[PDB]
């Protein structure tokens, strides 16, 4: 599993419990040196969170190669290593632990290198990082998930499948959402070895597959001299192909994103018969087809009405709505340097859908993508008003998943902290709404 | 096989031959979309290097899932994909190809996303990047290698073993040097599965194991109340342990980095008996033990003298010198962000060992780490006078390996371009000395 660039890992920063009582907190630390080394060459790690934690270098305990040691023990041990491929697991004794949130964590790590003169030893590594503790808030009655979409650009450059699931598991989330043509290697023909490993990974990290995103690419052959549009039979043969893939990998929902014909994203006219021809298979496989309502499409709009009209006309219970919470965005996505007003579509400033608009549709809202862009060290989201959305969603009786779709700056590793902040934010709000 | 963050990869930028004549050049491109896509949704890639190439998007050829297509074929095909996990391989027809060096590649890649309104399509990505062509120059008489030490910090965060080896093979290097306690997982007990895959990888990428870095950590238990010192028998057991590991993994050299007791970096007193107690096993395994001359130790120093004195008092052919080319640094490493003029270590400004001093040691020089810090887009190395170093090495008769050891700023991915520039510069210089 790959390690984060920052020596202080975001993943694993959590309170530690024994028989129900919280005994302290841990975090993980990637070895800074160019090699793993003998554990006895460690000279400790001072830890500080201002106002909550302040301990000298010999106090934290070290879990290395499956066992926990004091520093005094590390000094006298033989054969124990801090292997380069493992983050060191640092436990800090703190009864009751740490409160939910983002915490500015400062470490002073000391390592003895025998090939360096004593007048420059030990080697000392000082770093600080705002890190998000795994959420203590329950978050009832919502179910908590993460889409691998949240890790776009990270995935495949700094992140692999096992690393992302480990990041999702640590958040206390239970649901993983994926994009079929993104995260299924050799799509649409994943190897038997890949699939076996997929279910092993779900078992290991306690995750269940939720939504698998898929496409109906109507413009498949729109270019060149022999251009053509996509037939109904081709649309459904593709949708059916992704329903079976989904079932095979254990997903309950499939979101086909359909090619559009207009500014506010009216799907291609083949969309209706493509879905209708696909509903028998989705019922047979027990998979729900849920198209996505995303900005600039609001809840009150002819495309939602037609989706709901399909539900009435067919009678089906394997067709539903997937909401993207960017329809609720009430503050603008920032301008980048060099851009100026009017150079971008209106909806990027937010279409401010009234969260209550979910009341009249909620019965058909089967899945929710918790889209967001930026959440700071104080758990302040800069675009999505989470309290009213959640209030409305709760009062309306929604009890399904909220699946993180981070879509902020794709700076390397940024998405890991961001997803963590969203889960800490949302679960805390859900708990205060219960009161 | 992770991909580099820049959309234009450095690995795979090379001239392309068929029956000896260069037909053009290729580069590799990471899919920027959040998914892999059917190949017919590609609308082409424009390519430019000022003064060398300027082609429109319908001209480059595309290799995808094992086969090469024109754009017009991609538009008409079915079932071919640009998988998210595969960089696209872009071929630009150009008889004679490109000269050696860094080139400023600008691409204009277009993609058709059906779910986005026509007035905002095709989706377009313009990036420019300085990428170093895989060396055309011979580089004889030296042999060319890379130490995974060059990829420190990237290794384990953005890079794994196979990705590293792919990058070394593409450079046309043949030798891979590793650090045992860095890159052997579960050191010192790699699994039979990892060892088998190691040998699979080397065969696949045409690489040969050269040097395994190793340590004798005399300060193993220097801290705590029960502090002690490393005995000869423990030191020799640690060396003999790395000798066996290196043999099992197929290396021919082991560089023990012995803990020091002073600022001229005089090894710990036990070093002589540790080595003498280890020469039979290195002889029985046919592995050479070569300690490393690193700055601030010059060639003209008791440390080097005692090394050569050991060779002669023992008669061994399994003890040698490893030279680190930083001892030849004639210009200063720049002041790190925020540092103080003078507070840094002294030798980091370079100790300027005369390149001719290799004539007196060359008969016992078995391996050379090509330490460098920074080489810019015109192949200007800012620290290491390569031409006199390389000319001295050639006139002294050295025909061994020059193993890259990038030690510049550890910006994510920067080591990749840096090593490629290193091999391009040196192979080109070497070729001029052949005249
Ligand atoms: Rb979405
Ligand atoms: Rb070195």
């Amino acid at each position: 599993m790959l390690l984060e660039r920052d020596l202080i890992q975001s993943v694993g920063f959590r309170n530690v419990r024994e028989g129900g009582e919280i005994t302290g907190f841990q975090f993980r630390v990637r070895m800074p040196s160019y090699r793993g080394m003998a554990a006895s060459l460690i000279d400790g790690i001072g830890v500080r969170i201002p106002g909550l934690v302040d301990v000298g270098p010999d106090v934290p305990l070290w879990t290395l190669q499956g066992q926990q040691y004091t520093l005094a023990e590390l000094w006298d041990g033989d054969g124990v290593r801090w292997p380069l491929e493992d983050a060191a697991i640092i436990f800090v004794p703190l009864p009751g632990g740490l409160p939910d949130g983002v915490h500015e964590l400062s470490i002073e790590l000391r390592l003895r290198m025998s090939y360096i003169p004593q007048e420059h030893q030990p080697s000392t590594y000082r770093v600080t990082k705002h890190v998000t503790l795994a959420p203590e808030a329950s978050g009832a009655p919502f179910r908590y998930g993460v889409s691998l979409y949240s890790y776009m650009s990270d995935y495949g450059t700094v992140m692999d499948l096992e690393t992302a699931m480990a990041s999702i598991a640590d958040l206390g989330a239970t649901g993983i959402e994926i994009l079929g043509e993104a995260h299924v290697p050799n799509y649409p023909n994943p190897s038997d070895e890949w699939v076996e490993q997929w279910f092993a990974l779900l078992s290991t990290y306690g995750l269940e597959p939720t939504n698998m995103g898929s496409w109906i690419d109507t413009r498949l052959h729109s270019s060149g001299p022999n251009g053509r549009d996509m037939t109904v039979e081709e649309g459904a043969a593709a949708l059916q192909r992704d329903l079976r893939l989904a079932k095979r990998l254990g997903f309950r929902f499939v979101r086909p994103k359909i090619g559009v014909v207009s500014s506010d994203l009216i799907p291609h006219p083949i969309w209706t018969e493509v879905v209708e021809a696909s509903l028998p298979l989705a019922e047979e496989l027990d998979v729900i087809i849920c198209p996505e309502i995303h900005s600039p499409t609001p809840i009150k709009h002819e495309v939602v009405d037609d989706y709901i009209a399909l539900i009435r006309r067919t009678g089906t219970k394997h067709f539903g709505l997937l909401l993207d919470t960017g329809i609720f965005q009430d503050r603008p996505i920032p301008l980048k340097p060099g851009e100026l007003p009017g150079q971008r579509p209106a909806f990027l400033d937010g279409i401010h859908v009234d969260p209550n608009d979910v009341f009249d549709v909620i019965e058909n809202v089967v899945f929710i993508q918790a889209k967001f862009h930026d959440i700071d060290e104080e758990l302040d989201d800069k675009q999505i008003p989470w309290e009213p959305v959640l209030k409305a969603l709760k009062d309306a009786g929604y009890t399904g998943y909220l699946s993180s779709e981070y879509e902020g700056e794709r700076e390397p590793w940024r998405s890991i902290e961001q997803v963590r902040r969203q889960h800490s934010l949302i679960r805390q709000i859900a708990d205060r709404l219960a009161e």
